C-alpha cells in the first residue's frame, strides 16, 4: 500500500541524502568487496576467538542437551536455582560481587541506567562515551552533563556545579582508542560523592590479569560501584553484562525495560560463555602479542605526522568531513587495508573516524604493510588527515 | 563501596516496596519451583520446538562450520552477498515485499519507529500494545496518543482530530490474547491516510495458512504498510524481523540505533531460522491442536464466572490488586498449575493477570486439570477473580 506522505519524504530524502552523494551510490560504510588478500581490520572479536574450536565444540554439545523452553523475560528465571553459572564466574573473574546476563552490551547499559536513575538525576559523562551510555541516560530522562574527552578539570567544574551524579565512562574508547584517567576519575568520585560507571567491553578480555580487565589491571576494582561491557568484543559472543559491587543487579531484572521486555539469553549460550572465559583466562599469549603490534602500528604512523590519540589495539584514522573520508576509505581499500568507517550518528558529520581494529591474528608484516599504505597515503594521497 | 544517597535511597525504597511486601520476601513473579508432574504454561514456544531434533541439529552444524568473524555492526553487512537467504524466504513466507533481521522483537519495533518517525509523529497505539511498541515511539519523540484497547470508535476520533501518522497495533495482544480488530484498522488507515504498522509476535507461526500469520489468515497482507515480530515466540530464537511493502527496509539498518550500535546475528544463527521455518510451515496438525485445547480452556473458564477476553492460545487470568494476585498465584502452584505472572511496568498495579501460555504439547487431561483447579479455586474463599 501506499505510504503517507511525510514516511516517503523522510524515506526519499535519506535516500538522496545518504546513498545517492557516494560515487558507488551505497552509504559511505560500505565500500569494495574484500578479496582473501586484503587485511581486514573491522572486527571486534580482539583475541581472534571467532572459530575457536574449542568454544563451538561446547556450544554445539549443549545446544543438542535436553532443552528446556525457556522462551520468556529472565524476569521469571531470577531464582537462586534458575541463575546461570557463568554470572557467578564472570564476577569472580572480574573481582565485583554480582553479575547479570543481558541481551547486549547495549542492553546492560540501557538497563543499568533505567535502574539506578531518577528523573533529573545528574550523569556526568565523557563527550566520547558509547552512544548506549547516552542513550541509557536520555530513556530514564536524567540530566547529562557532557565533559570534554579524557578532561578531568573540566569533570571537576560540572560536578561543584551540579551536585553528587553518576559518572560514565568507556575503560578504552570505541572510536579513538584512548584510554579513560581511571586513577583520577575514582578520586574525583571520592572528592565529590559520586558513583563510577566503567564501561570495560574494548579492555575485558584484551588488558589486566588474566584479561580481567583495566579497572583489575589498575588494582581499582573494589573502589567502582559499577561495570558493564560488551561480550560481542573479545568474548565473541552476541551478549553483554552488568557487574555491581553492592545490591543492584539484585533489582535490574525487574526494572530495565529491555531485561523484563526483551527474551531471555537461552541456557546452552551461557553454556558457551563459561568455556570462552576459560580460554580468555589462559590467553596470556594472544593479549601480549596484540599489545606487541598494537603499539608498533601507533608508533608507526604517529611518525608520520598523523594524529593518533590511542592508546590500545583500536586505531583512529581522523579523516574529517564525508567528503574526505571516502577518499581516505577508497585509497586504502584499494591497497588492501580494511578499516571500518565511523561516521553519523557515531560521529559528527565532519569528524569522520576510519577505525582500524587490531587482533592477535595480525602479524609484523601486516603491521608494516598498513604503515606503508599510511606513509603513501600521506604523502601520494588527494586527502588530508585531522 | 556504598551507593551515594541518590542512588541508595531509590534502591531502598524499591527493595521494600517491591520484594519485602510478598510473604517469601522476594518480587511477586517469583514463586516456588515447579515439580515436572506440573503443567508449565509459561513459555511462549507455541509449537514446542525448543528442543525439536532437527533445528538442533541444523544449528549445532551451521555451528561448527569454519566461521567468519562478523563481530560488528550490521550496517558493515549491508551488501547483497551479505544479507542472508533468512530475509528473502521470510518475506515469500508472510508475503511481504521484504524483510530485515534484527536481535530481538524488541529491537525490530524500536528501530522501525525510529526509522520512520519524525519528531512529533502522531502515533496512534492501542492501551495493550507492546511495551517496545511504546518506548520506540517515545525513543523516537514521537506523540503518542493511546487509544482504548480494540475501539475503533476512539481511534477515529483521536486520528480526526491530531492528522496523518502511524496506526500500531499488536496483532494477538501479549497480556490479554486478545484480536486486534485488523480489518476495520486497514479500512481506517486507508480513509485517514494513514500507515499501518502490525506487531505479530503472537500470530506468526500459529496463525494463518502455514503459519504465516493473522494479516495472512484474513487476506489482508498486502493493505498492511508494515508488519513486526519477534522470532522468540513460536519461532523459538533470539532475534526480531521487520517486513515492509516498501522501501523502508533499505534504510532501517543505518538509522535505527540497535541496529547500527549492537553486533548483528551470526550467518549460523540465521541457517537454524531456515529450519525452523520449514518445520512450521509443515505444522498443520501442532497449530490445530492448540487451537482445539486453548478454545476448550477459554470455554471452560469463562462458564466458571472468570472474565477471559481470549480469542487466541494466550489465556490472562485477571486478579485485580498485587495482594489478591500473590494468593490466586499461590493457589495454582500448590495445586500444580505454572503461568506468569505479569504486573507493573507490564500491567497497572491494580489490574494484574496471571498469564496462561498453551503450547501444543499440552493434552486434553492436563486442560481438564486447569479447569478443575480453577473451579476449586473458584470456591476456596481466599481471593477472587476478576
Ligand atoms: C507482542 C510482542 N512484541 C515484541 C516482543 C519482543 O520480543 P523479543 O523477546 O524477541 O525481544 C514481545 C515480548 O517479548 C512481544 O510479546
Ligand atoms: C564501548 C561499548 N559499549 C557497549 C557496546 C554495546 O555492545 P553490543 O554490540 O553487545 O550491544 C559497544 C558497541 O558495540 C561498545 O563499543
Ligand atoms: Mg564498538
Ligand atoms: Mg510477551
Amino acid at each position: 500500500p501506499q505510504l503517507p506522505d511525510f514516511i516517503q519524504n523522510k524515506i526519499d530524502h535519506y535516500i538522496e541524502n545518504y546513498f545517492d552523494i557516494n560515487k558507488n551510490g551505497k552509504h559511505l560504510v560500505l565500500g569494495k568487496q574484500a578479496s582473501p588478500d586484503d587485511i581486514i581490520l573491522q572486527s571486534n572479536d580482539y583475541l581472534a576467538l571467532a572459530n575457536h574450536p574449542l568454544i563451538k565444540a561446547r556450544l554445539a554439545k549443549s545446544l543438542l542437551e535436553e532443552q528446556q523452553s525457556l522462551f520468556m523475560s529472565a524476569s521469571f528465571l531470577q531464582n537462586d536455582y534458575d541463575k546461570p553459572m557463568i554470572e557467578k564466574r564472570l564476577a569472580k573473574f572480574t573481582g565485583f560481587d554480582e553479575c547479570l546476563l543481558s541481551q547486549s552490551g547495549w542492553n546492560a547499559n540501557v538497563g543499568l541506567l533505567q535502574t539506578i536513575c531518577q528523573p533529573n538525576t545528574n550523569v556526568y559523562i565523557d563527550f566520547f562515551a558509547h552512544m548506549s551510555l547516552w542513550e541509557g541516560a536520555r530513556y530514564a530522562n536524567a540530566q547529562a552533563h557532557p565533559f570534554m574527552h579524557n578532561n578531568c578539570d573540566h569533570l571537576r567544574m560540572l560536578i561543584q556545579r551540579h551536585g553528587p551524579g553518576i559518572i560514565v565512562v568507556d575503560s578504552i574508547y570505541s572510536t579513538l582508542g584512548t584510554i579513560a584517567p581511571l586513577a583520577e576519575l575514582v578520586n574525583i568520585s571520592k572528592e565529590f560523592g559520586c558513583a563510577l560507571l566503567v564501561d570495560e567491553s574494548h579492555s575485558l578480555g584484551t588488558h589486566g590479569p588474566n584479561g580481567a580487565g583495566l579497572l583489575a589491571e589498575l588494582g581499582l576494582t573494589r573502589e567502582v560501584h559499577f561495570m558493564t561491557a560488551s561480550l560481542a568484543k573479545t568474548f565473541a559472543y552476541r551478549a553483554g553484562a552488568i557487574w555491581c559491587n553492592n545490591e543492584v543487579n539484585r533489582c535490574v531484572p525487574f526494572i530495565s525495560y529491555p531485561a523484563i521486555f526483551s527474551s531471555t539469553l537461552l541456557p546452552y549460550e551461557a553454556a558457551g560463555l563459561e568455556t570462552t572465559l576459560e580460554i580468555i583466562e589462559s590467553a596470556d599469549n594472544r593479549r601480549q602479542h596484540l599489545d606487541r603490534m598494537a603499539r608498533k602500528l601507533r608508533i608507526g604512523l604517529s611518525q608520520l605526522g598523523l594524529t593518533i590519540r590511542s592508546e590500545s589495539q583500536i586505531i583512529g584514522l581522523e579523516t574529517g568531513d564525508e567528503r574526505n573520508t571516502e577518499k581516505v576509505r577508497d585509497y586504502l581499500e584499494s591497497n588492501g587495508v580494511f578499516g571500518s568507517v565511523f561516521c553519523r550518528p557515531a560521529t559528527s558529520k565532519n569528524k569522520n573516524i576510519i577505525r582500524l581494529s587490531l587482533n592477535s591474528d595480525v602479524n609484523d608484516e601486516q603491521i608494516a604493510k598498513i604503515i606503508e599504505v599510511c606513509s603513501d597515503a600521506v604523502n601520494y594521497g588527494d586527502f588530508y588527515f585531522r
